[PDB]
């Protein structure tokens, strides 16, 4: 800890910002996850000074994402702390269905979820929260391809990019993780801290196209993608008991 | 390859979209990199069917990001293909300065850059491109904390989220990688393909705050962050020969 030694002078208007924290954040990872689902939030959670982030998996062996990027876990269901500030699950497709159907993974999520201050997920990660019995009567969102399946787990499918219901906070598909994350930073610390993180990550998006939502995407793009994810949509519904 | 067997019917209006490709994409990784710098683009490049992505590093040992997330390389400077469709470098801070000062890393970047169809980077990754001699007379952007340093490498610092000059395409700080990536997808395939990727990743951001740019962030946030990165700004200028 030689460095950091002392924070640079932030200015006279920054003396009350909660710079330091002691959050315990567990982020589940598994084979086939969509890595952006994990990293968007990690980018934001990683900005929290003093917080400890645990990359949790069934084992410490590296897990390969749905696009081939391998991440090394830092904790297992056994070494992950019992009481957490935040429990988080990322999405994906077949890898997510596998995780949501794995007894050990569900047991871990159910246990930690019973004591976590915040239960969160991004994208199809909410299928894992639901299968673990963490969304009983809770509003929650997910990727548009499997959002309605959540009803099978007792959740109330809600179409919003970020949904909060008590201590359950869920983000929609993939990139929604960034908005979910920035909001979490403000929730955990304060808005000023979040604004600093936003400026540091230069999070002022300027998408070159306008097909990021089912309502603005060209009809042919919507139709094509609805068909492409058809297999996942049906498997998600099946997983939820429909 | 049992699966995928055949693409689902995309519709009558999708017969001319270049679904298949054969791009060779090399993405440099190193200790201390800001992982979002890599993953934002990876999310988009990963959407390219048929493309081969190489996670290149000095060695195959896992590299830990500036926030503690470890990634496993899949290629070394020796096993990375000689001719690439895209050469890419992510950013970070001290880890980036180290990479931009490492003889072996620069030699690799300089060699591959001499034949790559596209030379790209996100955030401070442009310091690596510059130090490797790949931005001589080229307009390029970077994280706001070190953008001007690029002039020392013969580049023309340009304040834009995404900058293209001939075959040099650079993205600004951290999250800018997503916009850089989506644009690259359209460049490599076509706009329709990019729109499909945008809808699949639900990339229609809705930031909860408005401090993602130096022009909209609260004055006290700008002032605070300018001071926090002061050490990096000076070291970047020094690296560029000022």
């Amino acid at each position: 800890s030689l460095h950091p030694h002392a924070m640079p002078d932030m200015g006279p208007d920054m003396n009350k910002v909660p710079w330091m924290g002691d959050e315990q954040i567990a982020m589940l990872v598994y084979p086939g996850m969509t890595v952006m689902d994990l990293v968007g939030p990690h980018c934001m959670f990683g900005s929290l000074m003093g917080a400890k982030i645990y990359i949790v998996a069934k084992s410490l062996d590296p897990v390969t994402s749905d696009a081939g990027l391998a991440i090394v876990p830092t904790a297992t269901f056994g070494t992950c702390p019992r009481d957490l500030t935040v429990l988080f699950a990322p999405g994906g497709t077949d890898g997510t269905l596998a995780a949501a159907s794995d007894a050990e993974t569900l047991a871990f999520m159910a246990d930690r979820g019973a004591r976590a201050k915040y239960i969160t997920s991004v994208c199809s990660g909410s299928l894992i929260l639901g299968a673990a019995g963490l969304l009983k009567g809770y509003k929650a969102t997910s990727h548009w391809s499997c959002r309605d399946a959540l009803a099978g787990f007792g959740a109330i499918p809600t179409e919003a990019r970020v949904v909060r219901d008590r201590n359950r906070i869920t983000g929609a598909g993939v990139t929604a993780g960034l908005d979910f994350g920035l909001s979490m930073v403000a929730e955990l610390r304060d808005q000023t801290y979040a604004e600093c993180a936003q400026l540091m990550s230069e999070y002022d998006p300027d998408p070159p196209f306008n097909a990021g939502s089912m309502k603005t995407a060209p009809a042919h793009v919507r139709t094509a993608m609805i068909e492409l994810v058809a297999e996942f949509t049906k498997k998600a519904d099946a997983l939820a008991g429909f």
